[PDB]
């Protein structure tokens, strides 16, 4: 009567559909042995350091085929909007620059996540986390990446760890004698667009589920640099299991799951509802960041079993910095997923805005144009993101003035990666605007932040503030951090709060920096139709 | 220089502070060996079956000391309300019944969750998931528990799996040669009160965090059978990592973490903010289900590192069916956490309502009393939960009438566990009322569901419906499923939809069933002040 049924039964559990390259000479790190009649594998733990180092280096310079194919699809589709094609062309040209192996594809080189599966008879000596962390440390220390991890000294006092550690190290015990891996360099913006909903049986019918999808996709907005890989998980044995599953689905880790359920509750991919998600995504008009058809590359929908009283649902995306690498260690050595090293093969007006003027003259020029106008910025940007905004608000709460540097120039919400030797700037694209929304009305009321520059749709309070104080929000393209650094950024200087690392206040000189007028000084918002 | 720092550094990683009992004779399942100069442990996988069977049997009849102490604190504290003391006394008497090892403490015997940590040199043969699942299968099949897992045949077509499988099996690879475990029998209601919030640096100040905590605690309501163990996690390396941590925090799995952070981003428990959570919970007035001080047993607050662009937050509770057990296998055999087998040592006015009358006469009697009135129900209840409600609405959408049996008696939202031989009923406590909110107005408009009986606060639409149609919502005490079955439930018969198992429509006869009038027929709601 008892029948064991694993929840996840991929038909390709070892990811044979993926192309791997062997690390040259890496068979010296492994030795196949036989113990008590069973095949086992001795692994020098230095293999873990070597593997993690290469994985978290390569992944910042190359992309998978299904990601690149999506950008080309947005360029070639007659139904794509002009903005769709402009964004996709820009991201692909960004990928070409990143493939030069100097500049990472995004300034947000992400959190280092390791999903590892160590076989019962795979013997590393047991210090896997230290050796994996050293390889990750090497990758972020010795390459032009970014230190993004924020340590809590107490509940509220924070500092940058200075090395992009700690990593998320999920090491599982599995059958066999191999060691299998998924490495993820997970950007903060798309990590923030991982959502958990606690729903009920009332959701589980065609009309309700379709309306639910239409509603929740809109809450993703453009804040995580679409086109998205959209993952949706219906059900699950706990909230944390639902959210792990939707993360892995967004990495296409579960693509070989069955497509039908059974009486034992096995997980399955639902291609019919993937099609509906894609139909909703396309018909939404949200587009590849600035209106159109290419809100989404593709969709993954996984249906899970559930406690009768429960229906957790997970929604998550992979962003333009779509960065994951499969790997495994076996008797022949270290194998790492082969990414596309020639993205160029996928490759098939605007208003000049002089920033080198009094800020009021820039505001006057911007006021002459409607939202949706493509602009090109030339001059000085002041760079400030989450922590700098919080420190400045705190200064003003203690009676100090809004600093002079918040009043002279557009505010670019951004944090750079490290500068390559002989380069003017490391990768330096925008951060998500919505996280600074609570500061806009306050700062504008105190004579600054009249012009902000970032990516993503913003809340109504920012539209209201810009109308009240004569402000503007400019939307940069999201994602193309390498080409912005190579072509547009000419000088970079740390202005204030240097202890914050990448979150310091910066002063940068910029030429031909593209952006769209998203919010004007009249109550208009170019996302008000598609995202409201 | 590189410095490895594990995120979690418990001072008691093997839980020496917990009392364990050895399974008698269990050293026959293990054998110490040495291979390549290293000590390894061969473990007969049968040990996993034995351990999982005992864990998921014991945990349904006994509780930890800190849970039982919380109930006694609600009885003996002069600051506890009369309802606080009444609910805590009821739950404690329920625990004494459950300690008889026949009836489980709750009808929702939960999802079977296994956190396992298999040492590198702990050799089981590798079929851990099957052997653990057989032990879980044994516990739910051969004891008076409940089959709560719902399989998806397709996106919308569902069936009960009939054995409470699949389990959630999280088997981690760790150093050493032992096998350590945390077993959790997680109720659906408290699983549903696990929430993920995507927040920002703007939250991370005392005023904002305190306001956030006050706001989110109210959204827990009474829907997961308080007094709660409240867990709050601020930060994390991903949503799924944050939600896993808040689950484990709620099981007091991380109680021995350090209490200060460092520049490497280690996790820490924050006793100052645990105190603040307890102050918010107590001052909320929500109480142990029906107004008072004992919303919470205790609090756990864990501060985690974060990507600078990210601040995931997790909030979750352990409910009155607080069910976890630690265990480990080592060279000496199988050890399992010792729970309290004599809960009685912690043990230191109502309106009679005859249900055997026309439902309209019952409504006239209830109409004479204000919300908060305690009642004792005597007569027939019609039992129907999520699936039966969805099926009946589906019938009505296809033009069929609301069935007569939905109009003759109050509707009790509940699903019983299996009936012990010679008993009138298995454990049979209430389900969460809020999940049926979308049906009340519809059913009342068609002449039924005028009186519902469940637990938890309900949404505004139910208050409006009861005022419009002369209805009432009665709140049963949440949690005391064993004593309700032993003392109050006298007869159980399946009335309709027998294929649904525990989710069929039942007709039950009841005596001295306690409840509170939560929503009356006048727009009043006894949670309108505390859960506004
Ligand atoms: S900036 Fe955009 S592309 Fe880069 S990590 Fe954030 S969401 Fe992804
Ligand atoms: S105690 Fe309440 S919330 Fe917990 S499992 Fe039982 S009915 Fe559900």
């Amino acid at each position: 009567d008892f029948h064991f049924s694993a929840i996840f039964q991929p038909t390709d559990p070892h990811h044979h559909q993926t192309e791997f390259a062997k690390v040259e000479g890496s068979e010296k790190y492994v030795e196949e042995v036989e113990v008590f009649g069973r095949q086992a594998l001795k692994v020098n733990p230095e293999a873990l350091t070597i593997l993690a180092h290469r994985a978290f280096s390569d992944v910042h310079h190359f992309f998978r085929k299904d990601h690149l194919e999506g950008w080309r699809r947005a360029i070639e589709d007659p139904e794509a909007s002009d903005n769709d094609r402009y964004v996709a062309t820009t991201l692909l040209k960004n990928a070409c620059i990143a493939a030069g192996r100097v500049l990472p594809s995004c300034q947000d080189t992400g959190t280092a996540i390791v999903l590892g599966k160590r076989g019962e008879l795979c013997w590393t000596g047991g210090e896997d986390e230290k050796y994996l962390s050293k390889g990750i440390w090497n990758a972020y220390r010795y390459h032009n990446l970014r230190y993004s991890q924020t340590a809590a000294l107490d509940m509220f006092k924070e500092c940058n760890t200075g090395d992009n550690l700690p990593a998320q190290l999920d090491l599982l015990a599995v059958p066999g004698s191999d060691y299998e891996f998924l490495f993820i360099a997970k950007g903060g913006g798309s990590a923030n667009k991982a959502y958990l909903y606690q729903e009920t049986k009332a959701l589980l019918n065609p009309k309700s589920l379709r309306a639910f999808i239409e509603e929740k996709l809109k809450t993703l907005g453009t804040a995580a640099c679409p086109p998205y890989h959209i993952a949706l998980v219906i059900g699950g044995t706990s909230a944390e299991m639902t959210m792990k599953t939707v993360k892995l689905a967004s990495c296409r880790y579960y693509d070989s799951l069955p497509t039908t359920g059974d009486k034992y509750g096995r997980a399955f991919r639902d291609p019919e509802w993937e099609k509906i998600v894609m139909e909703v995504a396309q018909k939404s008009g949200i587009g590849a960041q600035f209106g159109g058809k290419y809100f989404a590359h593709q969709a993954r929908v996984i249906r899970l079993p559930r406690h009768g009283a429960s229906c957790p649902v997970g929604l998550a995306v992979s962003c333009s910095a779509d960065r994951q690498i499969l790997a495994h260690i076996n008797k022949s050595g270290i194998y790492i997923e082969q990414l596309e090293q020639n993205p160029a093969q996928y490759l098939p007006t605007s208003v000049k805005v002089d920033l080198k003027r009094p800020i009021d003259k820039v505001r006057q020029q911007l006021s002459q144009y409607p939202v949706g106008t493509r602009v090109m910025l030339n001059g000085t940007l002041i760079v400030a993101r989450d922590i700098a905004h919080a420190k400045i608000k705190e200064m003003m709460d203690n009676g100090e003035p809004l600093p002079e540097y918040m009043k002279t120039s557009p505010i670019y919400y951004a944090g750079p990666a490290k500068t390559p030797e002989g380069y003017a700037s490391g990768s330096f694209g925008p951060a998500t605007a919505g996280r600074m929304d609570s500061y806009v009305d306050l700062f504008q009321s105190h004579g600054g932040s009249y012009i902000t520059l970032a990516k993503g749709n913003r809340s109504k309070q920012v539209t209201d503030a810009c109308k009240k104080h004569g402000g503007f929000y400019l939307g940069s393209i999201g994602g193309p951090a390498a080409i912005l650094a190579k072509d547009s950024i000419k000088q970079v200087t740390c202005l204030a709060f240097p202890e914050l690392g990448m979150e310091a206040v910066w002063k940068i000189e910029v030429e031909d920096f593209p952006a769209f007028i998203v919010v004007d000084d009249k109550g208009n918002d170019m996302y008000s139709k598609t995202l409201a």
